[PDB]
């Protein structure tokens, strides 16, 4: 049984300070044989759901807690220090409201902050220890004022009196041993507990001057700057109990108090299931509204993919049955609410001008998600499996990693506020770290080193994505050169290697949205900025998920986003010409004009399909139909070529090799609908399922578990379900000594295996793309370029793109010009004002007021002396001279340019 436990821990999510990671701190509270830790950041929750993921991995008991700035009337401006712990749940909700309370009001330079008397409703449930020498009591002691003394622990008496601990804390710093002298006395003359603390910023004593830097980056001083504050002391590493008994030896119910304390400390923080809120219905249960829309959804999928040509009667069996099975699964695991919530949302973006982009997760193997247009995937089509995406075998939350635009994000917070409340919709923090570059440059600035000598160093840095320290001395044989050949460097790296990833700061942007079914503050903090505003979740996107809140990501991805204005310009035409909209979704997946074009590998502006090596990949592929369109993503990549797996796919498609299921000495001819489409080979996850049904008799649910013991790779589990699979053959009834055989490889087949309905999900709108780019040509590619006008050189590239598939675009006219390209009446490219750098959208919306204020623009004069100036600047003027808008009209550019004096006279008058 343990001596001694650590309550005053920071990690480097403290941000002013801290050092080591959450899950770090865990481990070496776990290796320093210890039952439960308490990490006590500074004013936030932000790694708790780490915290506690690593506590369950390591049988470690976390401790919730939170260091506070504190100000009393009592004190005055003076600011001091308490640190909070959460006893049990009552009192880390309360723990919670503190944190958001001090950032919702708002601070200046000394951070978030809590008035001590915001300690009376919040109260319940809360720990507190002291604060030591730099806390309201501790401070008091010192100036020897014992009224004051009496006074503070007066309100301690009264609102904590189990609950309140002086901390003493031996670190070696100034008035410590002072202090704990004078609380000691205390303790004993007012019946007050005291409590040993090592005040922890990080793992080893060794990592101080990797502290030190650490603070000073963000205190932005020189480390040897005299004026640098030093608060911290080598000895607050993280100790042992042998050292801390031995420490406090002279003291032994401040170490007992820690394990007391540790064992009052349960909080229960539920992971991995949701706390959806609730869906509007009216007198129905959401179970029962889920049909009603599921099956009302099925009508219609139905009408269509079998049209009133009543076939549909003879399949309509195999899908009505599909739609139960999974609509009891789902109703059975409490799930109806989710997919009601996406459901809404996904048409509510529809309707108003959100386009949303394209990943489903592994939802595209759902037929209800089909049902309610959240997925425009037939899965049973293409053998996409529901039990992939939710196995009622196993816990999971059902995720359709459904993101939008962040620019769009305002409208959709307005619109989850009306449905579900406003203070029960909220943002998410997203966390900024110090990456390779950023921290060699700011452990350069620390060490008294010019910007000069330090981009000398950061400019050797790669700058491939997700790039470390230790991939850049690979890929650039300069770095260990010089970090060799000079002492300063390399003492700039060696500590840029210790600060690497820790995390500076908060966004920056938000990650997305989240939806809880209450006030947000009851499942998570908030966090904001200086004047309490821009509050977001002090979780970031996965840790909110873990915690059982839905979420919705940002994303930047311009593709659906063209989609849109594609159809706009395309559905604008049909207006004219009175004929139905266009609906998307609706498209054959079977079109030869697309299926030539995709062979020619004309592919770019083609989602995906557009990049070099997959043109090289589609001319030797030569896909003919969508089956093999979801295959290319997953042809494409280093494992199945090193391992010649695709050569071996395209052999078979085209005949230099004969189709075998999957292999020429192992097969079986009852994988027929099964590896057909693949011709043979196993590609797909569903598929390593779908042999494991049929061959063996899984049930899907089984089969899905068997997949994920495969990615296991633990004997003991393989050889459990290996015999599983053997007489499974024999009962259902085939030749066995092959069903091991061909396991074996499955094994390995499985291995690189791609998800399939995250596949089809991606590989649907590279096929809209490739379909508008075949039928629609002029409104698509308009649609692209409209997508690309802040870059010249793209757009230049797109006109020559154009005029290559035979596309006229006309340069820019003043008369017809918009802001975003469009398709004349004759099917011709208008240039889209908005490609002239810098003209804005503003000037062009004035220029299109005052064109349809009449007709207009007989010359430049005409515009000049209309438009009103100054919502057209004279340089924005030039930029549209120069651009040749007016080359129609009057004389040409260089003629126009000096006329342009002239013109604006005559523009005021
Ligand atoms: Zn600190
Ligand atoms: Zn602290």
């Amino acid at each position: 049984e343990p001596r001694f436990v650590h309550l005053h821990v920071h990690s480097d999510y403290s941000m002013i300070d801290g050092l080591a990671k959450t899950a770090p701190l865990v481990k070496k509270a776990a290796a320093l044989g210890m039952p439960a830790l308490a990490i006590t950041d500074h004013t936030n929750l932000c790694g708790l759901v780490k915290f506690y993921g690593a506590g369950h991995g390591a049988g470690i008991k976390p401790i919730v807690g939170a260091d506070f700035n504190v100000q009393c009337d009592l004190l005055g401006d003076e600011l001091t220090h308490l640190t909070v712990l959460a006893a049990n749940n009552t009192g880390y909700q309360n723990l919670t409201l503190l944190i958001s309370k001090a950032y919702q009001r708002g601070y200046g330079a000394a951070g978030p902050i809590i008035d001590r008397d915001w300690l009376i409703e919040l109260n319940e449930g809360l720990i507190l220890l002291s604060g030591g020498r730099m806390g309201d009591v501790g401070r008091s002691l010192l100036r020897g004022n014992s009224a004051l003394v009496d006074e503070c622990v007066a309100f301690y008496e009264e609102h904590f009196p189990d609950r309140y601990f002086l901390e003493l804390i031996r670190t070696g710093r100034p008035d410590e041993e002072s202090y704990l002298h004078a609380a000691v006395e205390l303790a004993e003359a007012r019946g007050l507990p005291v409590v040993a603390t090592n005040d922890v910023h990080f793992i080893d004593s060794s990592d101080f001057d990797a502290h030190e830097i650490r603070v000073a980056i963000h205190d932005g001083f020189t480390l040897d700057d005299p004026k640098r504050p030093r608060n911290y002391s080598p000895q607050q590493y993280m100790r042992s109990e042998e050292e801390m008994c031995e420490l406090f030896a002279d003291i032994p119910e401040a170490l007992a108090n820690t394990v007391e304390i540790a064992k009052r400390c349960n909080v229960t923080v539920r992971l991995g299931e949701y706390f959806l809120p609730q869906f509007p219905t009216g007198d129905m249960s959401t179970e029962d509204y889920l049909v009603k829309r599921a099956k009302e959804g099925l009508e219609e999928r139905l009408a269509f993919l079998f049209p009133d040509e009543e076939e549909r009667l003879k399949r309509r069996p195999e899908y009505d049955e599909r739609l139960e099975t999974e609509l009891q699964v789902i109703n059975q695991m409490g799930f109806p609410g989710y997919f009601l919530i996406v459901m809404e949302f996904i048409q509510w973006s529809k309707d108003n001008g959100v386009p949303v982009g394209p990943g489903r997760g592994s939802g595209a193997g759902s037929l209800v998600a089909y049902a309610l247009k959240i997925t425009d995937l037939d899965p049973l089509e293409f053998d996409l499996l529901f039990e992939r995406f939710l196995n009622p075998e196993r816990v999971s939350m059902p995720d359709f990693d459904v993101d939008f635009c962040m620019e769009k994000r305002d409208q959709v917070i307005e619109h989850v506020a009306d449905m579900y409340g406003r203070d029960a919709v909220s943002q998410i923090i997203t966390f900024g770290t110090m990456a390779a570059k950023a921290v060699i440059r700011d452990v350069g600035r620390v060490l008294g080193h010019p910007y000069g000598f330090v981009d000398r160093i950061s400019k050797l840095i790669p700058p491939d994505p997700g790039m470390t320290l230790a991939k850049a001395f690979e890929a650039e044989p300069q770095l260990p050169e010089i970090y060799e050949a000079d002492e300063e460097v390399k003492a700039l790296i060696d500590m840029a290697r210790k600060l690497e990833g820790v995390t500076r700061n908060a966004g920056k942007h938000a990650g997305g949205v989240v939806i809880a079914p209450t006030k947000i503050t009851d499942f998570a903090p908030l966090y904001c900025d200086e004047e309490g505003k821009h509050p977001v979740t002090q979780f970031d996107k996965s840790d909110v998920e873990y915690a059982g809140l839905v979420k919705f990501d940002f994303l930047g991805l311009r593709t659906l986003t063209i989609i849109n204005w594609a159809l706009e310009m395309i559905n604008k035409r049909r207006a004219k010409n009175g004929e139905p909209p266009l609906d998307i979704a609706a498209i054959p997946l079977d079109d030869k004009k697309s299926f030539d074009m995709l062979q020619r590998s004309e592919t770019t502006a083609v989602f995906q399909l557009e990049s070099r090596g997959m043109k090289d990949l589609i001319k030797r592929l030569q896909p003919d139909c969508f089956e093999d369109m979801i295959a290319l993503v997953a042809l494409f990549r280093p494992g199945p070529l090193q391992s010649g797996m695709v050569d071996n796919f395209i052999d078979r498609k085209h005949g230099r090799e004969e189709i075998s299921y999957p292999d020429v000495q192992w097969q079986h001819e009852s994988l027929k609908p099964v590896l057909e489409p693949t011709y043979g080979i196993i590609l797909y996850q569903e598929q390593v399922m779908q042999i494991a049904q049929v061959l063996s008799g899984y049930t899907l649910g089984g089969a899905d578990m068997l997949r994920r013991a495969m990615g296991k790779k633990k004997p003991e589990e393989m050889a459990k379900q290996r015999s599983v699979f053997a007489e499974g053959a024999e009962k259902n009834g085939i030749n066995a000594e092959l069903a091991m055989k061909i396991f074996d490889l499955v094994e390995k087949f499985a291995g690189y295996g791609f998800n399939k309905s995250h596949s089809a999900a991606y590989a649907l709108v590279s096929y809209q793309t490739l379909w508008l780019k075949a039928h629609y040509p002029a409104e698509f590619m308009a649609a692209v370029m409209t997508a690309d006008m802040d870059n010249t050189e793209k757009v230049v590239g797109l006109v020559d793109e154009c005029w290559r598939m035979g596309l006229k675009i006309l340069p820019p006219d003043i008369n017809s010009g918009l802001y975003h390209f469009h398709v004349n009446d004759d099917g011709e490219i208008v240039y889209g004002i908005g490609a002239i750098k810098g003209v804005g959208e503003g000037p062009i919306e004035a220029i299109i007021e005052a064109r349809n204020k009449g007709g207009y623009f007989r010359e430049l004069f005409d515009l000049c002396a209309r438009t009103d100036t100054k919502k057209l600047n004279r340089r924005v003027l030039e930029k549209l001279i120069m651009s040749g808008a007016f080359d129609r009209l009057g004389p040409h550019r260089a003629a126009l340019m000096n006329s342009l004096g002239d013109a604006l006279k005559a523009a005021d008058q």
